[PDB]
């Protein structure tokens, strides 16, 4: 608990710019592409208003558009007064991957007719479309092949305070070791993590904070209407904050909560807001009508685990179970938890074999250890119970990959 | 229930299922065979042949079947085994766990075929475990795999009885004899006899 997170003063012009969404469509061969920026804006409003977006390639101007406020027509009562959206052209785009992270710089301008800056924003844009097809996950038209892991924000030290150098590190580490994909698991992540996917090239799952595991049904309160409300905003927060950055490629609705009504309406509620993202969920058996991605977690390759209810079929029978046509990437397989990662290679040989079986996220990244003193004042890393706390869940917090300190298992 | 017409010989093997000059030969060997056993009821599927490769011929005779008796699937293995002249994949030999990566028409492991994007069938080999000489051997492995799979719903294993023919000696004693035993030739040696059983019903 605490303020783990920096805390910042922003200030902002009365007629300021409240809000803007970057959207980008391609033609069937990806050799052109619209870029749509919707802008939205608060204080005054006046004729001699205006926004410009424009599109930058390094010191290049790509492309760039200027209009003043007031939206198409939407309904009997008119349009958004407050809002106008910019459209432009952008012909054989450098497209954006974990790959070849190639990124555009988007600038929006609240300016006056005369030609006078109020103020400007601005984002990284990548160019990439996500899209499930024909039982397939694309992007740019291609099927990918999720080479993903876990990453709790833990620092042995620090406690769950994310510092850049961190951050870096393990970025680099995990390309280091072939991987391509990253889930927030499970909460929305320091804002600065979007910024590095974004720039080194990692596809990322941004997942709403919400786990109410301890509950009994797991789904007592995510089905209940009375919790409507207070999931809501940790779904609709994260995405009008975060959908902008092309590193997020899914939107997750939480984790190990059941299946209730609210992760329906607001599995429902992304995809009108947005889509460009599919929407996954693991809650109430990895298949239920509020995830676009069948995403089991520990569901085992060959081998049928039918549990009640939710049970974990081999990955291969679940592709093909009548009528069931998603794709399937496990949100967490091969526990790493010490000596762990036996039969690792079972899972791959699968994933590349089964075209709909696109890959996964291992569990998890890092150690969740922390660093305690013995009197001589000489660290040794702790876990479960070693601070009084009780009652514990023994060692289970130590999953990783790599230990608190990022050197490798 | 399954026409007469194999063509495995031509080449490519659809070269007369594809032409439409014989369209009408093939055409009579499936209705025929329709108008005469579409009143018993145990015939639950209709085959358009055996190996003949895949030719337009097929799709026009399988839709005629379609018209003329909904109450029964359609099926044919030539052309891939998944063609759109079959309401199920039924492929011949396709292996349990291993593909084999065939061009034009691969056989894919019968449990990476059902999920193949966009497929949606239910798979039943339409022969399977070449029962030949001293063989079966992997069988088991079929079925651990049918029961697992819904949509493995099974097969037709290969086959019967050994087509071997009785012969006699000068002492006119009888014995089995089989391809090139009667002059024939060019002969295909013993793959006359890949039955579950010999000639005379004992089991193998
Ligand atoms: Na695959
Ligand atoms: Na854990
Ligand atoms: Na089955
Ligand atoms: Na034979």
């Amino acid at each position: 608990s605490g303020i783990f997170r920096d805390v910042s003063l922003l200030h902002k012009p009365t007629t300021q710019i409240s809000d803007f969404h970057v959207a980008t469509r391609f033609n069937d061969d990806f050799s052109r592409a619209v870029l749509e920026a919707e802008v939205q804006m608060c204080g005054e409003l006046r004729d001699y208003l205006r926004v410009t977006v424009s599109l930058w390639q390094g010191e290049t101007q790509v492309a760039s558009g200027t209009a003043p406020f007031g939206g198409e027509i939407i309904d009997e009562r008119g349009g958004y007064a407050d809002r106008v959206t910019l459209r432009l052209n952008v012909e054989n785009p450098k497209l954006w991957s974990a790959e070849i992270p190639n990124l555009y710089r988007a600038v929006v301008e609240l300016h006056t007719a005369d030609g006078t800056l109020i103020e400007a924003e601005a984002c990284d844009v990548g160019f990439r479309e996500v899209r499930i097809e024909n039982g397939l996950l694309l992007l740019n038209g291609k099927p990918l092949l999720i080479r993903g892991v876990n990453r709790h924000e833990h620092h042995p030290l620090h406690g769950q305070v994310m510092d850049e150098q961190t951050m870096v590190q393990d970025i680099l580490l995990m390309k280091q070791n072939n991987f391509n994909a990253v889930r927030c698991s499970h909460y929305p992540n320091h804002p600065l993590w979007y910024t590095l996917c974004d720039r080194y090239g990692l596809y990322v799952v941004d997942e709403a904070n919400i786990e109410t595991e301890g509950m009994v049904p797991m789904n007592r309160l995510t089905d209940d209407p009375r919790w409507l409300p207070a999931m809501s905003e940790r779904v609709t927060r994260m995405v009008q904050r975060d959908r902008n950055h092309p590193s997020v490629i899914i939107w997750s609705l939480g984790n190990e909560s059941g299946h209730g009504a609210n992760h329906d309406a607001l599995y429902r509620w992304i995809k009108s807001v947005d889509p460009s993202r599919p929407v996954q969920y693991e809650g109430g058996g990895a298949d239920t009508t509020a995830t676009d991605i069948i995403c089991p977690m520990y569901a085992r390759v060959d081998e049928d685990q039918p549990f009640p209810a939710v049970p974990k079929w081999s990955i291969k029978k679940w592709l093909s179970l009548p009528g069931e046509t998603r794709p399937l990437i496990l949100c967490e397989y091969a526990h790493a938890m010490g000596n762990s990662l036996g039969g690792f290679a079972k899972y791959w040989q699968a994933f590349r074999q089964y075209p709909r079986l696109q890959g996964g996220f291992v569990w998890d990244w890092v150690d969740q250890s922390l660093i305690k003193y013995d009197e001589n004042g000489n660290p040794w890393s702790a876990y479960g119970g070693d601070f009084g706390d009780t009652p514990n869940d023994r060692q289970f917090c130590m999953n990783g990959l790599v230990f608190a300190d990022r050197t490798p298992h």
